[PDB]
């Protein structure tokens, strides 16, 4: 060890960060009167309805 | 002792400190409905279940 033959110095680093996300929301707060389309074998009713409103410009 | 023949002075030190540690934790807070795969001899049930959710983009 007379010289710096044994003198040693070293550093090392490794950092990793990963992220991920997702969202999906929906809301509906109306009331619509529909009409029966047909009666199924079990008695369930197929209902279809439509409502058109022309407030102004569309 | 006329000269510094007996005059003496010396110092010495040796300090060592080592440390080590480790941690490992995990948590899981879900609910999943599984289905029986087979019935063992002692009556134990082999249960396997799977649930796939596509929120959006994955
Ligand atoms: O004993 C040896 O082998 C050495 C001592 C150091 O001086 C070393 O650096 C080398 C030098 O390269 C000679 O020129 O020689
Ligand atoms: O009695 C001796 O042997 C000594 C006395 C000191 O003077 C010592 O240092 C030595 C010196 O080297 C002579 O030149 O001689």
């Amino acid at each position: 060890f007379g010289n710096s033959r044994a003198d040693m110095e070293a550093s090392g680093g490794n950092s990793f960060n990963g992220k991920g996300g997702a969202n999906a929301s929906n809301t509906f707060s109306g009331t619509l009167t529909v009409t029966v389309d047909q009666v199924l074998a079990n008695g369930n009713l197929h209902v279809v309805g439509e409502k058109q409103i022309a407030i102004n410009q569309g």
